[PDB]
């Protein structure tokens, strides 16, 4: 990881936050190509003072996407590890992360920019499924919107899958219930069961998402009865917009080895 000074990064507006993090619009101060003096708009993630003790998962979980290439991986720029702070340097995405954007755009996104996003994350997932690399953490909240539809001149969203976060085979147990049903039953049962099929059940669960407007699914149930969902080995229900509802049910598959591919999940997403 390159290391980058804290004189070289000013810490602007409140983006949200994660699991034990922070995430703050920025600015690096940075000599770029040519020798040209840039000021560039970064991401700042901010790993909490009070879990410093996670900090290699942390700092983990953005390795994992720096140590391959792709159109569809966020971009790192660096880590500050100046005084007292854990700081993930990362690109700033204009249109902030799916989860958001789907809530807020709701009513003027249609099947084909579903199917449009979700061919890229498949896309994404199958790049990293090949290099046998876990992610560990796919949902909307981890997707970042590039750039808007833009039907003018036939142009589709593009999206990034950003970094897992701490990884759930560290994280306490009632945050892992908590994220029921991104994290596979396997995971609850066991969470060192971190598989590449875990990733294909996240996925549906993502797919659900994107399908879903930005509604949480399970978000009415508390922690036990998400527990008890799965024990009981339910489904999600269909959104309303159906047409992914198969694939999503697909996806999430109480047995692991029976999740299909990344290759077969986007050849039945060019079907549709
Ligand atoms: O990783 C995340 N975000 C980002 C990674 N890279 N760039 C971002 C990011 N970029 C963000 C930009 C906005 C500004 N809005 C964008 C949509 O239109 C209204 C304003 C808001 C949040 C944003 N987050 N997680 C989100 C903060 C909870």
């Amino acid at each position: 990881f390159h290391k980058i000074r804290n004189e070289d990064l000013i810490f602007n507006e409140s983006l949200g936050q994660g699991t034990f993090t922070k995430i703050f619009k920025g600015v690096r101060r940075e000599v770029g190509d040519y020798g040209q003096l840039h000021e560039t708009e970064v991401l700042l993630k901010v790993l909490d003072k009070a879990h410093r003790n996670y900090s290699e998962s942390f700092f983990e979980a953005a390795s994992m996407m720096s140590k391959l290439s792709h159109k569809h991986l966020v971009l790192n720029y660096g880590v500050c590890v100046c005084g007292d702070e854990n700081i993930l340097v990362q690109e700033f995405v204009k249109f902030g992360s799916l989860d958001t954007y789907l809530k807020k755009n709701k009513n003027c996104i249609n099947i084909l920019w579903k199917l449009e996003v979700a061919k890229q994350l498949a896309a994404a997932m199958h790049f990293l499924e090949e290099n046998t690399l876990i992610h560990g953490n796919v949902c909307a909240k981890n997707i970042l919107l590039i750039r808007e539809e833009d039907r003018k001149t036939g142009n589709p969203p593009f999206i990034k899958l950003s970094d897992p976060g701490i990884s759930i085979t560290v994280l306490p147990k009632d945050i892992l219930q908590e994220r029921i049903p991104w994290v596979p039953p396997e995971c609850i049962e066991n969470p060192k069961n971190l598989n590449l099929a875990t990733d294909k059940w996240s996925f549906g669960t993502t797919l659900w998402e994107i399908c879903s407007g930005g509604d949480k699914p399970l978000s009415a149930l508390d922690s036990q009865r998400k527990l008890q969902f799965y024990e009981d080995r339910h489904q999600l229900p269909a959104p309303k917009a159906a047409e992914l509802a198969n694939l999503i049910n697909n996806c999430m598959d109480y047995e692991p080895d029976h999740r299909p591919s990344f290759r077969a999940i986007i050849r039945d997403l060019n079907s549709l």
